[PDB]
């Protein structure tokens, strides 16, 4: 019992940091095999930021201006390519400690682990959800950025996630591993709307469930709703309408508590309209949209 | 910029984990060295657990009995011995990923991250406080005994947990490395009373000077107040007296905030007494007490 906002174990991505350097302006890289991938601002002064033209600062550098170094160890980089937002710097020795690994674009709502990292070395790791509007609330300083976001399914790591940029408003953008921005943000020092955010309905149905579970059951009513009715609260406060593929999704959860989807949609209503009253769930005042339903279900089974 | 509940890269500590199974019995031990650490109720049926003599059950034991394997491959266990709560056993080959490590008896009020185990796999890591009564609020189910809690000093992991027992209540209780449980727990199936807690008073106020930093200042007024006046609040709402060590300890943070501890503990005061009205604080409608002032100054000066 018990229930944590838990990230996955970091190892397996700890052994892919490497620091990678150009010019003055140094960040983090992801080796895997024999690339390293990292942002392209790396090759951007302070004078670059506010417009860079990324291609024409490219075109300025060459393979022995980008220092690579794996913990103590020097890398030699063969070849260097942009790709979007991200470089890939080939290097001639293949990372020993590669994990099997995928790529893979997030959809928004779903979580995954970041491990902060600076000059090459993690710093820590947590959980967190890629905003409906693509941004993450993330905790990152200057020089976080190259650190990754990741899933891992047994022994693949899924890297959904590279760290570029902080916004003026304090949250957080960047990428997939081909360096496609997730969002409508470029990496340019500028102010950029990040779209209206809105509450991921199916996860915190999700994490009230996980409150079910764990004992935390206050919130439970006499209760039911419909979709429709339902929607018309979502929409109120601001919360994704829910579909019939959340309803879906949801159909482990409502099986092992025996609490029909639509009864707990009839408790979040009811929370939405009257608030918390002063109680907490799950140790927790506010209601959490972080665990998606597979996060309940993994951390309620304890998958390794 | 943004404020996360952060735990340590676990991977230096995953590289410790192994499966240990004494009859049928089967838990997480840690490997360090040549000795392998694990809860000494490993040994234990489902009819010893009520009132175990560990003494008798461990003569009925030798050491080809405690079958340990560390991912895929078998270790020969060549001597056994309990210390406290927990066994040691001796193996004949030395762990190649030991780390380097200290075994360290934390403070109620101090920090550390959890490596949530099952079968000897890691599964997950998050970042707790051993609460001011002993125990801890982790996320274990069955078979996580024997995962460990620890803090990292750069390339040193000082652990500090070992996870023995989930007590009626659904609260966490286990041992220092050397066996010795945090608080006055017993390893027996038992009601056992946990002492009162309280809220940690200074890892609230280094919090609040992490919001500060962070930009949630909405709650800073134009108030001051004394360690007697405010200790009498912390008595009435159920937190940690302050004392001078406290404020010593808030000394980086009231200089890098120019915020003078007293009149941060008029804010909490305040809070304490009127409530969030509503407002978050670093995305909690709640006082949040699991991190420490070195935690808060770790975060934002990225300590790697
Ligand atoms: C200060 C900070 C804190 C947390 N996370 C990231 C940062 C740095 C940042 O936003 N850099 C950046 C983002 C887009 C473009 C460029 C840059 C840097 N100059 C080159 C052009
Ligand atoms: C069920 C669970 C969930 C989370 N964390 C731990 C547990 C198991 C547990 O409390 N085991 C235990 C704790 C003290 C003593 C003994 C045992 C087991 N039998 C032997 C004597």
């Amino acid at each position: 019992s018990g229930f944590r906002k838990m990230a996955f174990p970091s190892g397996k991505v700890e052994g892919c940091m490497v620091q990678v350097t150009c010019g003055t302006t140094t960040l983090n890289g992801l080796w895997l095999d024999d690339v390293v991938y990292c942002p392209r601002h790396v090759i951007c002064t302070s004078e670059d930021m506010l417009n860079p033209n990324y291609e024409d600062l490219l075109i300025r550098k060459s393979n022995h201006n980008f220092l690579v170094q794996a913990g103590n160890v020097q890398l030699r980089v063969i070849g260097h390519s942009m790709q979007n937002c991200v470089l890939k710097l080939k290097v001639d020795t293949a990372n020993p400690k590669t994990p099997k690994y995928k790529f893979v674009r997030i959809q928004p709502g779903q979580t995954f682990s970041v491990l902060a990292c600076y000059n090459g070395s993690p710093s820590g790791v947590y959980q967190c959800a890629m905003r409906p509007n693509f941004t993450i609330k993330g905790s990152f300083l200057n020089g976080s950025c190259g650190s990754v976001g990741f899933n891992i399914d047994y022994d693949c790591v899924s890297f959904c996630y590279m760290h570029h940029m902080e916004l003026p408003t304090g949250v957080h953008a960047g990428t997939d591993l081909e360096g496609n921005f997730y969002g409508p943000f470029v990496d340019r020092q500028t102010a950029q709307a990040a779209g209206t955010d809105t509450t991921i309905t199916v996860n915190v149905l999700a994490w009230l469930y996980a409150a079910v579970i764990n004992g935390d059951r206050w919130f439970l009513n006499r209760f039911t709703t419909t979709l429709n009715d339902f929607n018309l609260v979502a929409m109120k406060y601001n919360y994704e309408p829910l579909t019939q593929d959340h309803v879906d999704i949801l159909g482990p959860l409502s099986a092992q508590t025996g609490i029909a989807v639509l009864d707990m949609c009839a408790s979040l209503k009811e929370l939405l309209q009257n608030g918390m009253n002063g109680r907490t769930i799950l140790g927790s005042a506010l209601l959490e949209d972080e665990f998606t339903p597979f996060d309940v279900v993994r951390q309620c089974s304890g998958v390794t």
